[PDB]
């Protein structure tokens, strides 16, 4: 393992446990009591982690309040800031690349939050690619300023991106590196100092993280890390008022989290993300495979799975939806293309799929039974992936809409047919959602890719032949659309946008014109 | 006709001839020495115009050396000269916009540069568009910055758009409006001192809108106005030693202008422009229409014109050809739908389709004979609408592809077929010319496109079932691409392109850090 | 000594020799003669060159010719390759930040341009930032392109930046990894084949850079590195006919070049760069320190070299002049804080000298003797660092000026005064240059320096207390303003202004109305 572990992935378990520690004030601490996480693999008392409660968290309010409204720095204060973190960053991604550090962290993202290797190497790849995008000058180049000439000799206008100074920082269980690290130094590098919370069930992954941060330059007081269940946090919210608090998690804490702290925030809240197969047919195959990977990798446990397939009536020939079951069944415990859900039991997943074919017309096309020979704690779901067919005219009923578009964040998705009349309808049923993440338009065809995407509105589209819902990487703007706390991560308009706000600094130096006459009042 | 006019279009002639004067040190000349221009369509002597003569031009060297390297005004001197080019702008927008003067100035195009009405009132409507783009602080707005901080406290990095100062402008006779002023404003607007030479033949357009400009604001000193023939435009280049110079014209001239300038050039020169068919054949009566736009319109005196139309053998059965043949034959000289060709004559242009029906399988498929019933003096040619199919592997034979690809600024087209295992043998025909403007891929395959669209160049390529090559207007760039030299029109981008240059202006304003001692020599 | 090094650098001697190979068409070669560089120090025949001479370079031609004009990659054709140079430069960048490998290239350097140890480490520390900031995705970013909505449904322009595809770089002694290196990497980020030339004296350090660059993946054919003298690489280059060409160094080569090529080229030629004092005295230590390091670092062989001081009459009593007789005193050669000046001889710096002192007024300051107890080769000069003062009203008289404003490429510099009524004169002089590389106002005073800066043109200014003439590094641009030829090197606006062209696609791909109907001719 690592020099800056402090925890061996395939050691970790019941007989021997890690732990999880806060950092604050500038060093690794405690709490009161520990909680314990379960291996969501057999049940196990395998980690240990320091959760704060309600009542101490001073020191995070006291560390927040170190950092002034105008940063740790800005674009015109301490600038020397921004090119150490092109330094940390430059470290880190150097470390993150190596073989040995990269297999480390798909390992422990693998124990805590279960998917495939690959998947969680995917992980950490993205966020060694986003680090290499941060080296050198191109911190120091998120700064960059506008500026415009004044009506007069001596009078510029400037445009500045400058920090918020203190904020909070609250990811999920399903990514426990790529999404809490990608924010993380965002904030960072616009100026900020945040307190950054990761769900505690994977939060072992964001600790080893920081470690090795600290091991790069990250210096012990720019940034906090704390373990606590969401009631804490949200008091922690409320009494240290940070600037800014970057929240991404379920849409029921997000409006909550919106409302208390007054829209003080950034969201990357819950998406049911569609697919739409458009008339033209082709490289079946590769559809199908695009669709099991979008659907099941992970089991489903991506703000980005595919939920529902609104598939042309032409592809119901294709042999689509064979070579889809035929996908679903080689996926498997014992490499995690299927596993635990951790937010969603089995008994949860059974019983939407039941209420979902109370609906005239509706079929169980694969799946629908619990996963067998597994130690999985029944507090976690554990289904083989899952495809209802609901027709189309049903689900665009009252009633049946809510339920259909229901977000099930395990492997499960709704199939539905549209005939070439009937593409208003399917628009109809993207425009009724709640949400938009992301969505794939699975056509070449011109005309029926800008007609979908001009009457559509989810954040992170795609479209094409080739067109997928998940996978995301860091060149792109990963985010959803159609709301003014919308978040994104990983690009540099994310950052800029999530991380800084526009101050616009005016220049009137003179001359006062020699003629300048005291003019009559206004 | 309009208050600034000093001529009216309908009543020029032989009889009532009309002068045009030049504009320098703030003053119409007096010149007598005329050089008498012909109207194109009977040969009357009706406009003279004063062509400054070998001596006269110590004038404008005087003019343009009145103008520093820091321009008449950049961001940081004289900054409210950009608000004054926008009012300018908004008041000439204005008056373009009145029908009167929108006719007035149609009108007049189509006495020197004989183009239908529509083709005429399109120039103005794209000068008054491109006007209404710079009013208000849109002037300003070109001049806007770039900051980024630097290593220390009191250090930030600057990118300005400096002027050149002194610059000239040269236009061709086919667009006597659009091109002159688009970029004559640009080089203003950017603050450079111009003068601007319009070819003589058409000059009285550019007078009159330099008329309507002063009565809009345009201060007297901002620029000047030569008329003369090429051998005095020569001299005066290579004598006032202007720092930019924005050549459109011949590819002849252009050259000769980029070494004796020694590359201190900005060239729209000319074209080649090819049209590709791809194998999807749909909208057939739109393509025909669209390609008899592109060769004919101005009786193909465009630097945009179609010269070469590569046809997919699937458009052969189209009928395709057939409405191209009757498309070309509704043209006639009534209404200027085909006309003078102002630098081709008749025999020249008979010389080369004879040329090219030496080559085998060559055949003529509309046209190849003169027009008919008409007074058009023999300097200037006059042909039916012509195109002449050349098989596609005798093309790339050597000789024969220097005739095929020789540019004929008039009525003219090459047609060709590929079949679908000949695309290498398109593209590779593409590759081998020397010039590249712009260009057509008539497809909506998207595979297709980005194939083409990846291994082409040409600085305006449009893509799709309804590409043309001609009709570039100003809200997206028109120019070549493959040439540093290469200049653009119309755009903010082109303008700053052509009409400044970056200064880096580096703040160290301190304090002198406390740690500062004198460090060792290096 | 590295992996990749042939070469020792502290080794190479007469007795030790070293030699410089080409490589071309994918591997190292020699050439039929070698020619000798000897070391600046002692004279001894220490690296031998491979130049290729004038009938020898077809396969140069060769491999350019295997580059098509839309370039090894763009925006549309093979952009894995964008991201094969993140990986590139992420992997270089890593080795040229370890402490053997940039002593080695700081050795090397040292060897064969003469300059202090922390100067050839400051080529190398640029050199590795520069890399650090083209990580990742940062050259897919290069590649961002612009779109905007079109007139209707299916219509929408973009512009691209396009490779130019063959290309040439030269590149001079003074410099001999940070110049090329830049500009290199530049032009392959955006998809072009470069063919590299640098001056036989120093290429030796390329070539050792080159060597490293394949170990990071640089493909063997995608460029190719030529020796020999101006003469071969100026057939070279009319006989390969590149799309671009860099060229940096002396400003008769560089307009040579540009009427050879007719303007495609883009240029950083010579510069004579000034600093202007300023009325307000204060850290006169510190100003003096920076005068002594502008003039006389590398013996003043920079491009940005300080060669004229404007001193303001307050400054006359400051002692700054006196700092700085004795900071150009504790210059040496053991250091190389003095040395060889490789392109000067000592003769022809001491004639320059008494040629300025025919004018009124005019005394040397200090120095204007040779250096003593040396073995440096008489084709080198070997010069005390000199300043000469001119007063200024003879500085502006004609025939003085083009004597006082005559770059000397060596540790030599012209001190003036003006009074507080004559700082017209002094921006007359600025004006009056043909070179207009870098410049410093010293100055805190807002209304002088935007006076100053309004009224000047030098590409790369800075202004302030703390302003200096030299040591522009990777995160700001470097390059002259006021030419259209004009080169940046280091940012990513300069890699775009260089090394890539502008190219418009306008999509335009129906729906054809069901309306339309064939309009009348146009
Ligand atoms: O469902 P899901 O598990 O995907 O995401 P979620 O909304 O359940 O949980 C995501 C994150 O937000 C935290 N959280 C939950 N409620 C909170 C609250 N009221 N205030 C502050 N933070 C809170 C969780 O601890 C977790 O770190
Ligand atoms: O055919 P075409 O008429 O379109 O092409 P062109 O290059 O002949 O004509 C374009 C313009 O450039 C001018 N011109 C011609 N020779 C010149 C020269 N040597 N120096 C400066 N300007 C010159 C012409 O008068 C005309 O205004
Ligand atoms: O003075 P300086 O030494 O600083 O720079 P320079 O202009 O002398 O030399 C700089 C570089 O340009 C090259 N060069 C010189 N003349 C050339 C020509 N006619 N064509 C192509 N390349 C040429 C040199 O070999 C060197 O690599």
């Amino acid at each position: 393992t690592p020099s800056f572990a402090t925890v061996s992935p395939q050691e970790v378990s019941g007989s021997s446990p890690a732990e999880v520690q806060n950092f604050v004030q500038g060093s690794w601490t405690a709490s009161a009591n520990w909680n314990w996480i379960v291996d969501p693999l057999n049940g196990d008392k395998f980690i240990k982690v320091a959760e704060v409660q309600g009542t101490e968290i001073k020191s995070f309010m006291e560390s927040l309040s170190k950092c002034p409204k105008h940063g740790l720095h800005n674009p015109l204060k301490a600038p020397e800031r921004y090119l150490m973190y092109g330094d940390i960053s430059a470290k880190a991604a150097h470390m993150l690349g190596q073989p040995t550090v990269l297999d480390f962290f798909a390992k422990l993202i693998q124990r805590v939050s279960p998917k495939s290797y690959q998947q969680a190497l995917a992980e950490v790849q993205v966020s060694q690619k986003f680090l290499e995008n941060f080296c050198g000058d191109q911190v120091r180049f998120l700064a960059r300023s506008f500026a415009v000439p004044g009506n007069h000799l001596g009078q510029r206008s400037n445009g500045y991106r400058w920090p918020y100074g203190p904020v909070a920082i609250i990811t999920p269980f399903n990514f426990p590196l790529e999404i809490p690290l990608l924010q993380l130094m965002g904030a960072l590098y616009m100026g900020n100092k945040p307190v950054l919370k990761v769900d505690s069930k994977v939060s072992i992954v964001m600790e080893q993280m920081i470690r090795l941060l600290h091991d790069c330059g990250l210096p012990a007081e720019d940034m906090d890390f704390i373990n606590s269940d969401g009631a804490v946090m949200n008091k922690l919210l409320l009494e240290a008022n940070p600037k800014m608090t970057l929240f991404t998690g379920s849409s029921r804490v997000a409006e909550k989290l919106a409302a208390d702290l007054k829209g003080r925030v950034k969201l990357e809240d819950a998406g049911f993300d569609w697919k739409i197969l458009g008339p033209d047919v082709q490289e079946v195959d590769y559809v199908a495979w695009v669709c099991d990977q979008d659907a099941y990798a992970c089991s489903g446990q991506k703000c980005s799975a595919q939920s529902v397939l609104f598939m042309h009536k032409n592809w119901s020939s294709s042999g689509l939806l064979e070579k889809m079951k035929k996908l679903s069944e080689r996926r498997k415990l014992e490499d995690l293309t299927i596993g635990p859900v951790l937010t969603v039991t089995t008994e949860a997943m059974i019983e939407h799929m039941n209420n979902l074919l109370k609906i005239r017309g509706s079929k169980v096309l694969f799946g629908g039974e619990p996963l067998a020979n597994h130690s999985i704690p029944k507090i976690y779901g554990a289904m083989k992936p899952t495809a209802v067919f609901v027709p189309l005219e049903e689900i665009l009923k009252s009633g049946n809409f809510e339920l259909v578009t229901k977000e099930i964040f395990g492997p499960f998705q709704v199939v539905t047919e549209y005939s070439e009349d009937q593409l208003e309808l399917v628009l109809e049923a993207c425009e009724r959602m709640n949400a938009h993440l992301t969505a794939a338009i699975v056509s070449n065809d011109p005309l029926f890719l800008q007609d979908v995407l001009g009457r559509s509105v989810n954040g992170t589209t795609y479209a094409g032949i080739r067109a997928r819902t998940t996978g995301a990487p860091q060149n792109h703007w990963f985010g959803p659309a159609g709301d003014p706390r919308g978040a994104g991560i990983g690009t540099p308009e994310a950052i800029k946008l999530v991380w800084s706000c526009h101050r616009e600094i005016i220049y009137d130096v003179g001359p006062v014109p020699e003629s300048w006459a005291l003019p009559s009042a206004t």
